[PDB]
Formats: C-alpha cells, structure tokens, sequence
C-alpha cells in the first residue's frame, strides 16, 4: 500500500517523501497529464503506469511485507496481487534513487497547468 511505498522511498532516497516525491513534475502523487519533466518524473510515470495495470489489486491500500537481503529490497509477499504491487513500489524507489543526481527543486511542488505534451503510453 501507500505505507510501504512511503517507507521505501525514505529508505532508498533520504528524503521526505511528502515534500519531496508527492507534487514534484507532472506525474508524482496525483498529477497525471503531460510529458514528464525529468528522470524522476519518470520514474513517477512509470509507477503510475504499473499500478495502471494492477487495479484489480488495490495498490493504494492493500497492505504488504518487504524486508532485505544485504541492503536490497525484496517483496515478500504470496498473494499475487501483493507481491506485483510491491514489485511496482520497489522499482520506483530504486528508481528515485537512481536519479538524484538529476533531482530538481524547481519542480519539488510544479504548477500543473504548466504540464503540456501527452505521456508516452503505458
């Protein structure tokens, strides 16, 4: 759910994931139209994206385990269900990580309507 995600993110990133990861670009949180900012806007994309095709599964608030093998995140789940969504989560905070060299502040709480282009498809 949005609990694990949260906590990954703070895990893999350092930082807060409300000011950080919920308003940045045009695709983290909420937003969902445009073409994305940046790399970690991206990532905010692709996320969306995979939650897109599990539906059926609750991503929001269906609740799952993770745990690590030396440093790395590994779903711990059986439900299918909570095994994908966690999959979802888990790439996009190694995802986040991976992009901090490019993070920026400019777009930390982006004006949405200034979000123009159509996102690549899913």
């Amino acid at each position: 759910s949005v609990i694990e995600f949260g906590k990954m993110i703070q895990e893999e990133t350092d930082k807060n994931p409300l000011t950080s990861y919920s308003f940045y670009g045009c695709h983290c949180g909420l937003g969902n139209k445009g073409k994305p900012k940046d790399a970690t806007d991206r990532c905010c994309f692709v996320h969306s994206c995979c939650y897109a095709k599990l539906s059926d599964c609750s991503p929001k608030t269906n609740r799952y385990e993770y745990h690590r093998e030396n440093g790395a995140i590994v779903c711990g789940s059986s439900t299918p269900c909570k095994k994908q969504i966690c999959e979802c989560d888990r790439a996009a905070a190694i995802c986040f990580r991976e992009n901090l060299k490019t993070y920026n502040k400019k777009y930390k709480v982006y004006l949405r309507f200034k979000c123009k282009g159509v996102s690549e498809k899913c």
